């Protein structure tokens, strides 16, 4: 029940929310069906349209018009946005040359430059170029303001997850909105676009911008708009608010457009029918910019033009059906579309085995347009596992395709030519960012960045302290003219030990043997220098990584590589080495094939043993620094130290060996040398953060040797490739991956072929930001360079995507 007997008289679009049973007059009243009887009459006026005409100039004020052209309209703050052009001979904002806004030019009583978020749904990145001819206002913002070529959304590239990430700086796994449709097993409730469940606050975690603003005494206009409120009324309402008295006027505003998404689904991303919605958005932007110019605010307000995701060509006939794969199709629930999520149909079924489901969906058709994953096995860059609303089984769907359960679901539940939701590295899914105003830079192009970073920036633009989020604060300082946040390196928590030679061979009982007895004052003093770290400025090019948690570890120096060896985890946390362009690949000589040597710097008690690997029939081992890249036959013996060794499934060894033997050399040739840092990751609880010692779920049988869930490498070189990696004077270039450490190669359908047909493709899929590895290891890289910290944070958030 709601007693909607009150009035909206003088309450049109009120900023405080009144409670039951009194009727409401805010921009959300409709969605709650709680509006006052006269809401439409008083607040949603349409009479005479949205533009002033020549005859209307200096008219008498009729209060039933949608906007006014009367003399007192500027005072009342409700002129039609084109009033000054038609009636006062002023120019449109678009027709003015753009002049740099060096200082905020704000009216009196304005404590800070206001922020207006102009969000556009499904606004694919490539529209900025391909529609430029029909979007003159947007093109002005772009060329005069600060813009990226594109901005990367979060996965899934859906509306609700992405709009709420924009508002929170959080991954969906963290804010809780993991899809447009969700089932929470603890609530036993479903979230849908249609229905009232989506309104309960229990679905929405994190702290969105408008809550952050309020808690810190910065007033917010209501972000969300009802579908039946025309865009013109949305602009006027925002311009009205900007006319409110100082003590009432919000500092942050949001506008939202359901276009071009709406048309995109119908007509595809580039349908000839797409020109008009693009024309319209631009006109809406023109109205805001003209309106701001009236209020003398067009050189005071910061405007963000931002999209949630792009749009892909998708049709009914491009649907994969699970019924073509499974026998028991009725014992599963599927969340369908541009992504698949599978769970049991009955919540407590004993004989439900996701293993057989996965197996039934794996490389079963030569042409398969999706791939099944256990969620912990999804690429770590997606950050899509750590929420109870994310089903254990996931299907990553090929761009342009859909997955459905049965054919009846598609024909009894084609009308559409467009859709979105795919892997967030997909080109068609990229969306837009433009910043314009006093605080943004002037005519500045920035590199592409991820939408998780904007919350920090919007907090900065408003003088707010951001809630804890997934952005890297300071990585987008280069978008801004004036920065309110100076980022600083975190302090190292653990300092390393620097052990010398302390143990004799016979003290070790590791079950390891090596044929190393085959054997001068000059070259014996030379190799001592190597163990002292004489060649360390060659193999450790950016300083030692800092350990940001409490642990016990040793720095080990060698001729060819340096390592941070953990006495807790019995293996290195990191291994650092430089491979120059000139460097050569050799093989493991025949006598050294099974060679594992004790490390006389490290105690038997803090070492791995070979016996455990002998007994554990599932688990073999590999080496972090590759024997194949030793600089001399004598230095190769270093690669076989027990302290360079890590547990590896034979299946994974195929991937790793190809990386170490072939790919590193290829990268060094293409990039003019590379520095490589490699190591283990332990994330058994799939939360994207390093596991503590007491959270390890797997050991090499009958040992205390923990098995990594993943192996990473960070591969750095000079951005100016005319310079070698180890003598770089400028900006850096980086690519990284986090490989899942899996007992099989079921992910790569071509794995029975030679490693050259599949391994690199798998690595590309598991591309990663340096920052992802940091979360997962508790380490902090690039501590010693000649580059500014902001530039280094930008470098750390970089993702090499491999898209063309
Ligand atoms: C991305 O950035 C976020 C934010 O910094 C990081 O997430 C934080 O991680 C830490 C460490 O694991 C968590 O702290 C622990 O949690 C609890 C306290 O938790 C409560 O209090 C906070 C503070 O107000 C609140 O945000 C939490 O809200 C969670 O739970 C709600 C339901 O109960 C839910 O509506 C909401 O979405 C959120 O759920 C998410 O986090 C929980 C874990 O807390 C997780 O189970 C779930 O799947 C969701 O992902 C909650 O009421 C303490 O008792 C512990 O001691 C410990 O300190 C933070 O809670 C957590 N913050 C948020 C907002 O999630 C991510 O780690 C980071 N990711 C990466 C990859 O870097
Ligand atoms: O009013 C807002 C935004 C406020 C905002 C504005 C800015 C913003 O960013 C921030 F926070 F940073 F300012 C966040 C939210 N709405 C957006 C949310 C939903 C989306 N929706 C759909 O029907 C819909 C659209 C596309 C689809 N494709 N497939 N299914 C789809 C379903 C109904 C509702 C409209 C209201
Ligand atoms: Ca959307
Ligand atoms: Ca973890
Ligand atoms: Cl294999
Ligand atoms: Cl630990
Ligand atoms: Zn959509």
């Amino acid at each position: 029940w709601t007693a909607t007997s009150g009035s909206c008289k003088g309450r049109c679009f009120e900023l405080q929310e009144v409670g039951p049973p009194d009727c409401r007059c805010d921009n959300l009243c409709k969605s709650y069906s709680s509006c006052c009887h006269d809401f439409d009459e008083l607040c949603l006026k349409t009479a005479r349209g949205w533009e002033c005409t020549k005859d209307r100039c200096g008219e008498v004020r009729n209060e039933e018009n949608a906007c006014h052209c009367s003399e007192d309209c500027l005072s009342r703050g409700d002129c039609c946005t084109n009033y000054q052009v038609v009636c006062k001979g002023e120019s449109h904002w678009v027709d003015d040359d753009c002049e740099e806004i060096k200082v905020p030019e704000c009216p009196a009583g304005f404590v800070r430059p206001p922020l207006i978020i102009f969000s556009v749904d499904g606004f694919r990145a490539s529209y900025m170029k391909k529609g430029s001819k029909v979007m003159p206002n947007i093109e002005k913002l772009r060329s005069c303001g600060t813009h990226a070529p594109y901005m990367r959304p979060v996965y899934p590239t859906k509306t609700f997850p992405n709009l709420y990430t924009l508002a929170t700086g959080l991954y969906p796994e963290s804010h809780g909105i993991v899809g447009n449709s969700m089932y929470d097993p603890v609530f036993d409730a479903s979230f849908h676009l249609r229905g009232r469940e989506k309104f309960n606050h229990r679905w929405w975690g994190g702290q969105p911008l408008w809550i952050t603003a309020t808690k810190q005494g910065v007033r917010a206009g209501t972000f969300f708009w009802s579908v039946s409120i025309p865009h013109e009324r949305r602009i006027l309402t925002i311009l009205q608010w900007l006319s409110l008295p100082d003590n009432e006027r919000p500092s942050v505003y949001a506008f939202y457009s359901e276009q071009p998404d709406f048309s995109g689904h119908k007509y595809g991303p580039f349908g000839p029918e797409m020109t008009n919605p693009l024309r319209e958005i631009d006109k809406t932007v023109g109205q805001l910019m003209d309106g701001l110019k009236q209020l003398r605010l067009h050189r005071c307000v910061n405007v963000i033009f931002v999209g949630d995701h792009g749009m892909e060509d998708v049709t009914c006939d491009r649907t994969e059906f699970l019924s073509n794969y499974l026998t028991n199709v009725d014992d599963i629930t599927l969340v369908p579309g541009t992504l698949g999520r599978i769970r049991a149909k009955s919540i407590n079924n004993s004989k439900y085995d996701p293993k057989t489901i996965i197996a039934a969906l794996t490389c079963k058709k030569p042409d398969q347009h999706f791939k099944p994953y256990m969620k912990q096995h999804l690429p770590k860059r997606l950050h899509y596992a750590n929420n109870r609303r994310i089903e254990d089984i996931h299907l990553l769907v090929d761009r342009r395709w859909h997955v459905a359960r049965k054919p009846l679901d598609v024909y009894k539940k084609c009308f559409f030519q467009g859709d979105h939701g795919f892997d967030n590295k997909v080109n068609s899914m990229q969306t837009v960012f433009v910043g314009y105003g006093p605080t943004f830079k002037y005519r500045t192009k920035v590199p592409p960045f991820e939408n998780i970073e904007l919350y920090n920036v919007m907090c900065d633009l408003l003088g707010l302290k951001p809630a804890p989020n997934n952005g890297t604060h300071g990585s987008l300082n280069h978008l801004l003219r004036t920065n309110t946040f100076r980022p600083t390196m975190p302090d190292e928590v653990s300092r390393p030990n620097y052990p010398g030679i302390m143990y004799l061979q016979s003290e070790f009982d590791l079950g390891c043997t090596c044929d190393d007895k085959v054997e001068n004052k000059l070259e014996e003093l030379n190799k001592r220098l190597h163990t002292k770290g004489s060649t360390k400025e060659r193999h450790l090019l950016y300083g030692r990584p800092a350990v940001l948690y409490r642990t016990s570890y040793d720095i080990l120096y060698h001729t060819d590589f340096e390592s941070g060896y953990s006495e807790i985890f019995l293996m290195p946390l990191w291994t650092s080495y430089t491979i120059s362009k000139q460097a050569e690949v050799s093989s493991i000589p025949e006598h050294l094939t099974n060679c594992v040597r004790p490390d006389v710097r490290v105690s038997p008690g803090f070492s791995q043993n070979c016996l455990a690997y002998k007994n554990d029939k599932q688990m073999s081992y590999g080496f972090l620094f590759p024997p194949y890249l030793s600089s001399s036959p004598e230095a190769k013996y270093d690669a076989f130290l027990v302290t360079n060794m890590v547990p590896m499934y034979p299946a994974f060894k195929r991937v790793w060996a190809y990386f170490q033997r072939v790919l590193v050399k290829k990268y060094a040739s293409e990039r003019n040398g590379v520095n490589v840092i490699s190591g283990p990751i332990f994330d058994y609880n799939y939360d994207g953060l390093r596991d503590t010692e007491d959270e390890i779920k797997q050991y090499v049988e009958g040992s205390s040797i923990p098995v990594p869930t993943h192996y990473y490498s960070i591969i750095t070189s000079c951005l100016d490739f005319t310079q070698p990696a180890d003598k770089c004077d400028g900006p850096l270039s980086v690519s990284s991956f986090i490989l899942p450490h899996r007992p099989d190669n079921d992910e790569s359908c071509n794995s029975s072929e030679d490693e050259s047909k599949w391994v690199e493709e798998l690595m590309k899929m598991h591309t990663a930001r340096v920052r992802d590895i940091e979360h997962l290891t508790g380490l902090d890289f690039y501590r010693k360079t000649s580059r500014s910290y902001s530039e280094i944070l930008t470098l750390k958030t970089y993702l090499h995507t491999y898209e063309s």
